């Protein structure tokens, strides 16, 4: 069936939006092409609509059937719980998108009984009704990014399809705990979003040394959202219902994914009809386990059919990497001719060929690469990393603008060991910080979907239980990735290295005259701009991150 179908009503926008990188005083200091970032609005909505708007056909046989009758066993062992009303609501996001019914986010957290009581009707309709399809709201996303020439120019914005608040937080009491922990019982190691950038990149040079001949490749699948079939979302409620739930949840389950999951109406912001979806719905709280769980599938049952052998995947949604054992360049190559049939034949076609790499360093997964540096004692070390363009270009934006999330924060922590990260972005902004005194000041970022409030000076113990003390310590990086960086800054217009070094020097200078937290920070994240180190000891916090995916989940943490 077709992935959408359309009225003509447009995707309308709910407030003005910037298209052209606003410029403040503090912009040239950072970048100075200009024209070169922009941000997507509605404007192109039409362009993305014809992107994902497709038939899929599915032709399923035993290796896909195989493999889900072991995810189905293994998802057989969890318990899950339901949450009660007050959990779900202490998981809203204080911005999060108020409700048509008379009440916000903000009304959610703080559990007032309008909200509650509101809440209950809609709980009590999931248990009652199973059939009524539950509207949703499209919308244009607004991101920032570099314009590409070699690609088509801009990028049209990509489209967000949610549920009303109200459904949103039944989804949690629903789904939360179970979408938290199924995926690493069905997965195991395969699981991405269970791992921090440092444990990622230990399961990938651990996993890549494990094979005799190694040989990997990412797989991107064109628009993957739209290449869910309905079929797809029932095998995945199917996996749900396999673990051991509440009847209550069970129920729940059960009418959000033939309500909401499976398919439903299309309203714009405006309030009129756009259409109806048949794909997956990319702001609702299964989004991440369910692409996780069905890219997870098709892969592994693709693998079996073009018969890789020793194959271990990593899969974060719809990223998917794979390493295995090498059977010869050619036949290698023949190989991933047949896994990608596979994976078309199962609904999901490749945007980009993939390619069989046998340099670890050179495969792209999440946006990212591993490297290497050396650390203090001058021991090689790999660390994860990633071209800086599209992370400067939003840190442009962010410097004029403020923004709902702040990516140069969440950057700075999955980061932290590069570069880029610890010479630019740092610099640049504790810099301003410290101009505006807002050290101390807590401030929302993103990190594997879900929302965080953060207060940069505590960077230096996050940055340190991240990814170690070495982080404030490497050096000496490879020419590829120096390269890359002093290449991507030419490329926007933004002062090289050296500028950013002496920079650096002041900033900690700054930072250091303050005394307190302020100076941890001075110390530790800005060790690598002085001659003559400092010796570095551990800094004297709780972390329930990276456990599992939440994009468009709508969880705060
Ligand atoms: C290193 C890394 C960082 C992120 S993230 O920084 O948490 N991510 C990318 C930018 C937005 C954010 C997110 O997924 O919420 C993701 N998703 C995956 C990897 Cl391998």
């Amino acid at each position: 069936s077709m992935s959408y179908t359309w009225t003509g009503a447009l995707i309308t926008p709910c407030a003005a939006e910037e298209s052209k990188l606003p410029i403040n005083a503090l912009s040239n200091s950072l970048l100075r092409h200009h024209n070169m970032v922009y941000a997507t609005t509605s404007r192109s909505a039409g362009l993305r609509q014809k992107k994902v708007t497709f038939d899929r056909l599915q032709v399923l046989d035993d290796h896909y059937r195989d493999v889900l009758k072991e995810m189905k066993a293994k998802a057989s062992t969890v318990k899950a719980k339901l949450l009660s009303v007050e959990e779900a609501c202490k998981l809203t996001p204080p911005h999060s998108a108020k409700s048509k019914f008379g009440y916000g986010a903000k009304d959610v957290r703080n559990l007032s009984s309008k909200a509650v009581n509101h809440i209950h009707s809609v709980w009590k309709d999931l248990l009652e009704d199973t059939v009524t399809p539950i509207d949703t709201t499209i919308m244009a996303k607004n991101e920032v990014f570099c314009v590409q020439p070699e690609k088509g120019g801009r990028k049209p914005a990509r489209l967000i399809v949610f549920p009303d608040l109200g459904v949103r937080v039944c989804e949690k009491m629903a789904l939360y705990d179970v979408v938290s922990t199924l995926p690493q019982v069905v997965m195991g190691s395969s699981y991405g979003f269970q791992y921090s950038p440092g444990q990622r990149v230990e399961f990938l040079v651990n996993t890549w040394k494990s094979k005799k001949n190694p040989m990997g490749f990412s797989y991107d699948t064109r628009c993957f959202d739209s290449t869910v079939t309905e079929n797809d979302i029932r095998v995945e409620e199917s996996i749900y219902q396999c673990c051991d739930l509440a009847p209550e949840a069970r129920q729940a389950i059960k009418s959000l994914t033939e309500r909401l999951y499976i398919g439903g109406p299309l309203t714009n912001s405006k309030g009129q009809n756009c259409g109806y979806r048949r794909c997956r719905a990319s702001g609702v709280l299964t989004t991440s386990c369910g692409n996780t769980l069905t890219c997870y599938l098709k892969a592994s049952a693709a693998c079996r059919a073009a018969k890789l052998q020793d194959c271990t995947m990593l899969v974060n949604g719809d990223d998917l990497v794979v390493i295995c054992e090498s059977a010869g360049t050619q036949e290698d190559a023949a190989s991933l001719r047949v896994f990608t049939e596979a994976m078309t034949r199962y609904s999901a076609p490749p945007g980009d060929p993939p390619q069989p790499e046998y340099d670890l360093e050179l495969i792209t997964s999440c946006s990212s690469n591993v490297s290497v540096a050396h650390d203090a004692s001058g021991k090689r070390v790999y660390y994860l990393t990633r071209d800086p363009t599209t992370p400067l270009a939003r840190a442009a934006w962010e410097t004029a603008r403020h923004t709902p999330v702040n990516s140069w924060l969440g950057n700075i922590i999955m980061y932290a060991p590069t570069l880029w990260a610890r010479m630019i972005l740092m610099t640049h902004f504790f810099s301003i910080l410290l101009a505006q005194e807002q050290l101390e000041k807590a401030l929302d970022c993103q990190i594997y979907g879900a929302c965080y409030s953060i207060e940069p000076l505590d960077l230096p113990q996050i940055i340190e239980r991240l990814h170690g003390l070495s982080a404030f310590s490497l050096h000496s990086y490879s020419p590829g990735e120096i390269n890359r960086v002093a290449s991507c800054l030419r490329k926007l217009g933004v002062p090289p290295l050296r500028v950013w070094r002496h920079r650096a020097r002041s900033v900690r200078a700054r930072l250091l005259s303050q005394g307190g937290r302020a100076a941890t920070c001075g110390k530790y994240l800005f060790n690598w701009a002085v001659k003559t180190k400092l010796k570095l000891t551990p800094i004297p916090d709780l972390s329930g991150w990276f456990v599992a995916g939440y994009s468009g989940g709508d969880i705060y943490h």
